[PDB]
């Protein structure tokens, strides 16, 4: 069982039990400097060396037992970084624990971090920093066994300019002026539940909070606090349903942080402090399924964890499954099926983009020599969800399958597991239905590329109007355009508008006159909901509407969520009228983008 994304000693050799991080955030140099004190437990007799992951770190010294020890940094291995071998001064027996204190500093180019200037923030006065460690970027902040097969507690003390606030994936443990530098404050944190290191997170900036529930504050810059408090007001109700489905919430608080617009993802389930994109701020709570998803990771992902990234679908398929149950409890079972069916549509799109034989469309992936960020897609989410929804249907329905989910989280809490571990437990739980389980084509579901071998059954009540309208547009000829009118949308929710657009985008391009008519009668240009806007602008660009070029360039650059930015840049590059400007725009913005987004957009555009 091999973590092919890590160069560190594996969990079978030694295990980090605790990190004590003491660091200072230097905005003048764009570096984090400090010490990482790792409490390491040997798993072997006579252990005399170990290896940690690092990426673009400068190591000053390694101290054990109060003295400097020998270490060596190996050659860089591309996106994995450089292995750090530490020679232990005294051979360790099995189960012996020592503390290794590594003095280090990050590089400004750290792929875990984005350093924003004051002009890149809402308030325009102060800079801002945020991290994003998942999958294998923690090594670009501190030396570590950067593998989700190891779980550790942590404590931290972070020095920052005194006008700023630090927060971490941990419980706040006080603040004081920095005695070393009165222009600074030290913020302290403690995470007493063991976590994989991809869940370590840090933000520093001009942050304000507002309480929105009995265990929830929302944090943002001042300009976003009121909108965010309204947008995410369902959080407590979602936590209550999640706790009913998953068992106890063990993390103390569930806070939310609304990042600046360059955050590359919709959300990140950092324990105690979920991070979200401000593209969720639609004004009507309609994108709150992302919060339901990050809440659900407090069980599936953060308590039961994938042992290696090849098994990422265990984290995501189960979290999407729980997410859609939270949705269904709030808004009904027909809505759960609507979202499920939509997810199948997204899986169709992903499979068609990679190609039906591509290895990144397998459920269990093999990441040997693959940069995880190049493989990331909706496949583990939606092929994983589809497998669980198919099992739900085969095994007697949602109440029965929810019994398995709660038992699964209980069984594997605080552990890191593989697909075979999950499957073994599925068979144990459902021992009286083994014949039905043995009917599943496990090799195809888990290991074959392309769409799954069987499509679940979906209620189509809320989808039918979306399909009907889409088909009217696709099949319309010029003489039918006059028949469309704003009234066509009167009984469609924002969810259904989005699904109309997704169905139509699957057949794009449409004739340019059709798209012009759509704007004339439906005024989709006026919709600010990021999901609808994204799909509408893709439809416009793929249908060769030059007027949409500046709108798509603006959306691709004024926020940085990769879900939106990557396909908008790719569509702009494929449209001959926008190609040159798309490339100039990327090269203009390159240096001030998130490092991972910058990398991926470059690859997508074929621009170095
Ligand atoms: C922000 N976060 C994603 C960060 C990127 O994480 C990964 C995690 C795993 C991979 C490797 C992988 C990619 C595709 C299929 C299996 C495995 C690549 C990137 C998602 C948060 C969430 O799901 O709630
Ligand atoms: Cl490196
Ligand atoms: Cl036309
Ligand atoms: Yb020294
Ligand atoms: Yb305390
Ligand atoms: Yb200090
Ligand atoms: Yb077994
Ligand atoms: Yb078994
Ligand atoms: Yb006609
Ligand atoms: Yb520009
Ligand atoms: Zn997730």
């Amino acid at each position: 069982i091999v973590d092919t994304c890590s160069l560190a000693s594996p969990a079978s050799v030694c295990r980090t039990k605790h990190l004590h991080l003491r660091c200072s955030v230097d905005f003048t140099r764009r570096t984090l400097t400090g010490t990482a004190a790792l409490t390491v437990q040997s798993q072997e007799d006579n252990l005399r060396s170990l290896v940690l992951d690092t990426k673009d770190l400068t190591i000053e010294k390694v101290v054990i037992n109060g003295q400097e020890v020998k270490y060596a940094l190996g050659e860089r291995q591309s996106y994995k970084g450089s292995p750090m071998e530490i020679s232990l001064p005294i051979a360790l027996s099995k189960n012996q624990e020592i503390v290794i204190e590594i003095s280090f500093e990050t590089s400004p180019k750290s792929s875990a971090l984005q350093w924003l200037t004051p002009e890149q923030t809402s308030g325009k006065e102060h800079p801002y920093l945020f991290s994003q460690c998942q999958a294998i970027h923690c090594r670009a902040i501190l030396p570590c066994q950067d593998t989700p097969s190891v779980k550790l507690t942590y404590t931290a003390e972070v020095s920052v300019p005194k006008e700023l606030v630090a927060l971490m994936s941990a419980i706040r443990d006080g603040e004081t002026p920095d005695p070393e530098d009165p222009s600074r404050k030290i913020y302290k944190f403690i995470q007493k539940v063991p976590i994989p290191c991809y869940l370590i997170a840090l933000v520093v900036g001009a942050l304000e909070s507002r309480q929105i529930g009995p265990r929830t504050l929302v944090w943002s810059e001042k300009e976003q606090v009121e909108k965010s408090a309204y947008e995410f007001s369902e959080t407590e109700s979602m936590l209550k349903i999640a706790e009913d489905l998953g068992g106890p919430y063990v993390w103390g608080q569930y806070d939310l942080l609304v990042l600046p617009p360059s955050f590359p993802y919709g959300g990140m389930e950092n324990p105690c402090l979920t991070f979200v994109t401000p593209t969720l701020l639609a004004g009507d709570k309609s994108l709150s399924n992302v919060i339901a998803h990050e809440i659900s990771h407090s069980w599936t992902g953060n308590l039961v964890t994938n042992k290696t990234w090849d098994h990422f679908w265990l984290n995501e398929g189960h979290t999407v499954y729980l997410e859609r149950h939270i949705c269904g409890r709030l808004f009904g079972e027909k809505f759960r099926h609507f979202n499920a069916l939509g997810g199948w549509g997204e899986l169709q799109n992903s499979v068609k983009t990679f190609g039906e034989t591509h290895p990144f469309t397998k459920l269990v992936v093999d990441l040997t020599d693959i940069d995880p960020d190049v493989a990331y897609s909706s496949v583990p989410y939606e092929k994983g969800f589809a497998l669980l929804f198919y099992l739900e249907q085969l095994l007697g329905g949602p109440e029965i399958f929810l019994g398995f989910l709660k038992a699964y989280v209980e069984k594997f809490s605080y552990k890191s597991i593989t697909t075979d571990d999950w499957k073994d437990f599925l068979y144990s739980y459902f021992k009286d239905k083994v014949d039905v389980l043995n009917q599943v084509d496990w090799n195809a579901w888990l290991y074959s590329p392309g769409l799954p071998p069987i499509k679940p059954n979906y209620d189509m009540t809320l989808t039918n109007a979306c399909i009907a309208l889409s088909q009217r547009w696709i099949t319309a000829k010029e003489d039918d355009l006059n028949s469309f009118n704003a009234t066509d949308l009167k009984d469609l929710s924002s969810h259904q508008l989005n699904e109309f657009l997704a169905q139509t985008l699957q057949r794009a391009p449409l004739p340019l006159g059709h798209i012009k008519r759509m704007q004339e009668v439906y005024n989709f240009n006026a919709i600010n909901n990021s999901e609808i806007r994204f799909r509408w602008l893709r439809l416009c660009i793929q249908s060769k509407w030059e007027d949409a070029i500046p709108l798509a360039l603006k959306m691709a650059t004024e926020q940085g969520r990769m879900k939106f930015t990557r396909p908008l840049f790719k569509d702009l590059a494929a449209f001959d009228k926008s190609h040159d400007q798309a490339v100039r725009t990327y090269q203009e913005h390159k240096a001030s983008m998130h490092p991972v987004t910058a990398m991926l957009v470059g690859k997508d555009l074929k621009v170095d």
